[PDB]
């Protein structure tokens, strides 16, 4: 079944006319869009109704959209609308123009720890605003952390996102295999908010050091260091820094800092955070001073 | 961790007393050393082994004097030596007594356009070396550009610095922000030695306008302007030198001059060089 050239909506009549390819999210494939009339250009998500044909797959894609569209903040991707005709189900988000952290860490590996504290501090506030929602993303990863034109950090892909229920309820299952396995999912023992403060812990992690905390070239000794909580911090890293990543990554769920402890760590609240960061840091590392002071040129 | 009163080799056991503080460049401080033997005063580059333990940043300082220790011209820093003890690492340069163009740029603003063309001919020259050797500096700015007792200019800082191993090599990686970002640079198309004629650029604009060609009050808007080559020559420009900088601001970096063409052309050929300019320069604006 081809993609329709231009994408209309049954209800509202709004057309879109399907513009650059973005990429691909396993299942679903994404294109930048327009609005024909106002010219207003957004991230479409187009999924094939062939492939929803499964209901464990309805439940996900409706599930997903379900927790996204009662989500408004700076630091979550929008969502401006949702429609299907007989073939494909259309989701309009909006359009962040630097794609995502992956791409970054790609080209850039180990980031200054003002942009690694830059970028995690946008993480942590969009955290925060879900777990305070009552939602759990589940899959927090370099490639679903989205970047505006200003370099804006934007939580998306909510295809793994649970909304808890009560305040204490515990989860066991999920309809696809995240990216950062905290040790609760992997050994089935059922997990809450914690589990994005684990993935943070290895994001964090990677930022800094260029590499992940625990991938191996197989998946098998991956998931066994993981169990067992072995991990090996450079010594290059800053003793703030590790104390930090040391302290999300512990197999206790319980021992982990909540999202609002984090936030107040002595690495956001005694660090240097930049306001901004120059366009030219996606592909070049930038200067910043020893002692930055907001007393300077 | 404290700097030594006195810098010891460990090897050829020579010994320098840490004179007057310089200035700090980023992670580096800079301090006038002097030989307690020979009495030979130089600038003493100190880098603190404790922020090279990245050692994404031992290359960077490897590298740089892997690259400044081959060189040897006239318009070059001379490098005279490195060591370390177990806490620092220190090269020994030649001292160039009267800072660089920056200081000079700050007092003077716009300069005359015989200053321009004595300065701009020796940055040439310097530059025509490197090229030459297969080297590109990457990060030519006011700020590197040396000043001696006799007001000739000596390239320095060769922090992004990189060596061209075959015929036809573009490069990507930078471990540092050059000052004036080239297009190709921005995009991260690929570049070679043409970024170089592309500061010069700027720094020609600089030198004759006094202010830089691209920079506004904001990053985002500066890059946007460098981005679509959008600046504007003040019509009290001579037409030659106008010309020139036209021709080292294109966004396409094959349509620049290369070194060799940019020293042959009529802004130095048929303008007035002077042979030397007095000290007053630094403050005044000197008569012809
Ligand atoms: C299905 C898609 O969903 C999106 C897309 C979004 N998006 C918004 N503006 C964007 C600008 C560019 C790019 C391009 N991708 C390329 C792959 N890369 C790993 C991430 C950036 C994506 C942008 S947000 C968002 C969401 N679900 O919230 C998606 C989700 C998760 C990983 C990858 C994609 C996909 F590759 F398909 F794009
Ligand atoms: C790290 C240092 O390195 C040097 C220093 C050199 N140097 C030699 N004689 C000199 C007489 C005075 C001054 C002082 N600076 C003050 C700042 N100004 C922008 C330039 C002159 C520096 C002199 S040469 C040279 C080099 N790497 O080739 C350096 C490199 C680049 C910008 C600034 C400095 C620093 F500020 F740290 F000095
Ligand atoms: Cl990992």
């Amino acid at each position: 079944k081809e993609i329709p050239e231009v994408l209309v909506d049954p209800r509202s009549r709004r057309r879109y006319v399907r513009g650059r390819f973005l990429g691909k999210g396993g299942f679903a494939k994404c294109f930048e869009i327009s609005d024909a009339d106002t010219k207003e250009v957004f991230a479409g998500k187009i999924v094939p109704k062939s492939l929803l044909l499964k209901p464990h797959q309805r439940e996900k894609m409706s599930m997903e959209i379900s927790i996204h569209r009662s989500l408004a903040h700076q630091h979550v991707v929008g969502f401006h609308g949702f429609f299907e005709d007989n073939d494909f189900v259309f989701v309009v988000l909006e359009l962040c123009r630097r794609r995502s952290l992956l791409e970054l860490h790609k080209r850039r590996k180990a980031l200054t720890e003002p942009e690694a504290r830059y970028y995690l501090r946008q993480i942590v506030l969009g955290c925060q605003y879900l777990h305070r929602n009552r939602v759990i993303h589940r899959d927090l990863k370099l490639g679903n952390l989205f970047l505006n034109e200003d370099l804006e950090v934007k939580i998306g892909d909510f295809g793994l996102a649970t909304k808890v229920e009560y305040d204490g309820e515990r989860k066991k299952t999920l309809c696809g295999t995240p990216n950062y396995i905290a040790p609760e999912v992997l050994s089935d023992a059922g997990h809450s908010f914690e589990v994005d403060v684990w993935s943070i812990g290895c994001i964090m992690y990677t930022l800094l050091v260029g590499k992940p905390p625990f991938e191996t070239s197989c998946l098998k000794e991956t998931y066994l260091r993981i169990k067992k909580n072995e991990y090996s911090i450079p010594k290059h890293i800053n003793p703030v820094a590790a104390s930090l990543i040391q302290k999300m990554l512990q197999t206790d769920p319980t021992a982990r800092p909540t999202i609002n402890e984090l936030l107040n760590d002595e690495f956001f609240t005694s660090g240097y955070i930049p306001a901004r960061l120059p366009i030219t840091c996606l592909t070049i590392p930038p200067r910043f001073s020893i002692a930055p002071s907001s007393l300077d040129p």
